[PDB]
This record gives C-alpha cells, structure tokens and sequence, in this order.
C-alpha cells in the first residue's frame, strides 16, 4: 500500500539546500530546463543523480586540505572524500559525488577543520561551482577564505550556507547545473530533465528562500520533492502501480481537499494552474494518496 | 505493527546538532545527569523538551536585530520568533523555544538578514548559550559578530556550525543545560534524565564530532536518538505494546546480527556493556524492530 508521509508546508526540509521549506511555488519554466540532481528519487525508492538520504548533508563537502594554490592569494585545493567518509570513486554511475550542489553560483559557508589532535578553527568560504576548476566528480574543489588560519593535511569540512551575490554572470543560477568534471570534461549520469506533458499542468516545487550573504537575491531554490518524501520512498520501496500517484491535498481543519496533484513514478509532481506564483495554503494542510491513474489523468485548476 | 527506519549509522541525523551521526557510542556517564532536551521523543510519538522534527532546524535562531547592545562592540541583541515565523509565547509546555540549544557554550555560526527588500548579508556570530542574558523562553538572545554589518529590524537568522573554545568557564559542556529563562529562572516541563536501570546496562548514544572553529575540542555531541527515529515514531504514533521495544543490529553483509538492544517505550536505547567507549560495526549494519520485551530482558554484553 502506497503511502506518503503526513507533514505540513512547514515541517518538510527542502533537498537541494539543508533548510526547511518555505512554500510550494509552480511555474511555466519558461525557457528554462528543469534538471536538478538532488532531491531526485522515484516514488518507487531508487535515488538519482547525486541524491542521498541524509537530510543535512546536500552542499556539504569534506576532504583534504591539499594546499594554498600557487599563485593566489587564499585559494585552498582540497581533495575531496565522499560525504560519509568513503573514497571518491569516479567511476561511480553519478554526475559527481552525492550532496554535491546542481546549481552554479557563489555558494557560501564555512570552513572548519580538526587538527592535529583536537585544534580547531573555522572560517568563512566560497565556492564558485561554475569555475572551470570546480571538479568535484573527480575530488577537486577549492575554497576561497579571507583568513590564512587554515593547516594543510588536516581533515576539512565545507558547511554551506547561502550564496554570495557579487551582481555578475557568476551569479546563482538555481537551475544551470555545473560542470562535475571541470570545464574539460561533460557530464553523464544526469537525473534526466522533467516538465509537464498534460496541456495545462505545472510542475509543483517546494521552494525555500535560502540565506544570501551578500548583494541582492530572494534565494529562491526549488526542489520536486521535500527530502521527507526521498527518505520515504527509499524506505518504503513500494512498488509503482501505474505512472502516476493521484494525491489530494488536504485540509484537516475542514476534512476536505484543496486541490490534487499528480505524483509522477519517476520522482515529481504537476498541479493544474498558469503562471508562476506561491500556493499558499492553510498551514495545516497535507498531501495524502488517492489512487493509482494514468498520465492522461485531468486535474481541477488548483 | 510497529517499525523502525532501515538506517545505517552514516546516513544518521544527531538530533541534538545538524549534522550526521559518526559513531555509536556508550559510556558510564559517571557524575553526569544525562537530560538532553532535543531529539527527545516516546516510541509511541509524543515529541518532548524542545524536539522538533526538522532534522535541519535543531540550534538555529530566527529573529528580529533589535539593536546593537548599549556599551558593547558589536553584541546584537535578537527578539526571536519561533522557527515558524510564530511570536514567542512564554507560556507554551516547552523548556523554550523548539530547536533550542540544550546545552552549554559558545555556540557558533552565521547570522544572516534579507532586508530591506532583497539586498543580504551575512556575518560569523557566537551566541553564549550559557550567558545570564541568555533567554530564548522569552525571546531574548545575543549574538556577537566581527562585523558591524547588520542592519537595525531586518530579519535575522541564526545557522548554528560549531563549538567555539576559549578555554575559560564558557567551555561547551553538552550535558549542562542552559537556562532558557535567563539568569534569574528555573528551567521547566524538561524531559526527564535518563539512565540505565538494569544491572550491566548502560545508555546506547548516536555520537557526532560537531566542528569546532577556535581553542581544542573533540567536539562530542551525544544524542539519545538519531532524529530519524524521532520523526518516524512521530509520524507512525504506534501504541507501545510493552515498556521495551527489542532491537537487533543486524549486518546485511554476512546475514549475521551482532548485538541486541533495548529501546525503551520513552525514547533512549541501552546495551550490556561496560565503560566508556565507541561501538565500531560493519558500515552497512543496522537496528531491526525484534519483540516486545520488559526492562528486565536480558542481553548479551556488546
Ligand atoms: C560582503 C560585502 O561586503 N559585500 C559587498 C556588498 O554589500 C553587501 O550587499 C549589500 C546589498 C548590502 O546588503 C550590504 O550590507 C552587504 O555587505 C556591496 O553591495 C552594495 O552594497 C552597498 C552597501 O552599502 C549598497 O547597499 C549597494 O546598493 C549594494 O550594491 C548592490 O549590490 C552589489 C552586489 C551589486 O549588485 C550592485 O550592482 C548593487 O547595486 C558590493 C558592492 O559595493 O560589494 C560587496 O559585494
Ligand atoms: C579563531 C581564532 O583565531 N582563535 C584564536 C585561537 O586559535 C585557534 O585555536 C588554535 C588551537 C588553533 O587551532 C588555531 O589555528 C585557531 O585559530 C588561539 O589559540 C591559540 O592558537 C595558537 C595558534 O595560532 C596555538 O595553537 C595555541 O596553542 C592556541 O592556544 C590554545 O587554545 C586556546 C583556545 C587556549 O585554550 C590556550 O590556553 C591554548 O594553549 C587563542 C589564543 O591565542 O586566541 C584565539 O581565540
């Protein structure tokens, strides 16, 4: 029996940033190709892209602190382990390493490490994942700092936490995915794009407005689903009846339906609706399974 | 029925700190009063302290900048919201606010603001849990920043990173509680301490080494449950059948199990074991939901 998990708006965590979620929000997309590589799981439970489970971990990295690089003034190489410890493995059937941020821009946080013994010290960092050296598929990534208080060959660890707007092209952009292998390299293994095929549907994102640390940005970072539904649908490992999980959003105030919402197999969902704009709703509110229908399925106008 | 997630210890949320679980861990706890007041929940779903069920939102602050405090450089005094957006209500049946820092300590991490329109910024800030004027019962707390840039009433968020060390008195001590209500306060509607009842058992903890960013610390956070656990007896509101829930570590590798522990129905785990010291197991092992048993099950040392 297929389930969801009963969360307010307010109780789900987005997946492609560790914060909660601030609201749904649908939008044509226009001239836009919808293909984020975290939060992407089929409701089925099979992780894509670089999803994981953790719910704290997307836009995290950990590794060596290799070096200063030469020539530049406070720009670190680390070498990168995966999130959990293990080795990066390239030949992993992935874009790049999972928690890997899918998205260009000047991602903000911090920079701690521990060593030798228990010294500490943490500073703050940026990482431009649209520069060309920008590698983590393969462990390279650097950091840049405005403090030297940093020691080579001690573990390090990068805590993301919003993104620096310098007012250029290196500007976030939510939904340019960067290049995993360095501007030398392609990327493969890719979540594949999603859209709305039925005439008149949007997709539904579940869109938080993370931390900016400089300049103008509402941070708008919408992800297909909430990482409450990944972790459950990894768990459950329900099998699909049909292509499309029929959902009703409900409001227990009342006991009745706001509106439905098709969950597709593969991991998003569209709403009947024009435009792009919030959904807000009564706080209280939540998704629960309907039925099992087919692709053709007409929703009312949310 | 009554179950619990399929989790490696890796892909485990401490509760207590956002960030993931990196060992089990048990200890004696000798002279210590073991009280945490996050990640606090019964198996049966009743969350207690100040437990939330956001996995991402546990040691953040949300608040109006009132102003920069009179007589001291660039201390800026917070008047919080709930997490929620929600006012502050000092009469709610919580210790303090959800998500509050149940411990000790110079808390450290980013205050962030959005405002006036979208123009941001963001700064590193210590919040000293266990100041005098520490009060977020009632919505007063202060954060200190090099950097004078923050705005007068503007939005500010509080992302927790780390443990700052000074070595003095205000060292993290992540058993002492602080006082929610402020120097001249007692603590209330604490979740209770616990300890092991049963000869030759001690507390099983989910341990995370939090980053430190200044001074020497292990950083050691011990929580009583991985938030995992936590939001899935939230969600499932299972009646307990009994006072222990029996469960199996059990490595999916060989097929074998390696030791049996006792979840109790209000929400912490015990072992048969002896002092203090890190339980290392097969990466892919996890816990299995065996039987309702009693306290007085016995078990096998680890
Ligand atoms: C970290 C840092 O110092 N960054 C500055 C940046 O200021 C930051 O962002 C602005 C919007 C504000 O929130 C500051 O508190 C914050 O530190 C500078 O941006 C300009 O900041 C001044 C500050 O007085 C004005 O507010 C101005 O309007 C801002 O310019 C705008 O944002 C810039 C990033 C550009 O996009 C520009 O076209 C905008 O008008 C910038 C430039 O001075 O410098 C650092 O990035
Ligand atoms: C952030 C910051 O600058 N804090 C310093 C702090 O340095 C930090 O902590 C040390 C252990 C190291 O990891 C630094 O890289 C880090 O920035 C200072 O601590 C001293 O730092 C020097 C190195 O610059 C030595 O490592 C020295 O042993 C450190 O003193 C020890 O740690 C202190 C916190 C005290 O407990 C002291 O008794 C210890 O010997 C301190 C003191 O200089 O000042 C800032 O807080």
């Amino acid at each position: 029996a297929f389930t969801i998990p009963v969360l307010k708006i307010s109780e789900m965590t987005n997946s492609r940033f560790p914060v909660p979620v601030d609201q749904m929000y649908t939008s044509r997309s226009e001239g836009i190709v919808v293909q984020p590589q975290n939060g992407r799981a089929t409701i089925d439970g099979e992780l894509l892209g670089t999803t994981l489970v953790s719910p704290v971990s997307v836009c995290n990295f950990k590794g060596n602190l290799q070096a200063e690089v030469p020539g530049q003034h406070q720009l670190y190489q680390l070498q990168l382990t995966n999130l959990d410890g293990s080795p990066i493995d390239p030949t992993d059937d992935t874009p790049g390493p999972l928690g890997c941020p899918d998205f260009t821009g000047l991602l903000y946080g911090v920079a701690s490490q521990r060593g030798p013994g228990d010294a500490t010290r943490a500073h703050e960092a940026r990482i431009d994942t649209g520069s060309d050296t920008f590698a983590p598929k393969i462990g390279q990534v650097r950091f840049y700092s405005t403090s030297s208080d940093f020691e080579t060959n001690q573990p390090t660890h990068f805590t993301p936490i919003g993104i620096y707007i310098e007012g250029n092209s290196s500007d976030f952009n939510q939904w340019q995915l960067p290049r995993y292998g360095g501007h030398l390299a392609n990327n493969n293994h890719l979540a594949p794009a999603v859209s709305p095929l039925f005439p008149g549907e949007q997709i539904l994102f579940f869109r938080s407005f993370i931390p900016g640390a400089s300049g103008h940005t509402n941070g708008e970072m919408d992800c297909l689903l909430p990482q409450e539904f990944v972790q459950h649908f990894y768990q459950e490992a329900a099998t699909a009846r049909s292509e499309v999980a029929l959902l009703r959003f409900v409001n227990p105030d009342t006991g009745r339906a706001l509106f439905e919402s098709k969950l597709h197999k593969q991991g998003f969902m569209t709403i009947a609706s024009s435009g792009d704009h919030p959904i807000i709703m009564p706080t209280n509110g939540y998704f629960r399974f309907e039925a099992w229908v087919n692709q053709f399925y007409s929703l009312a106008p949310v």
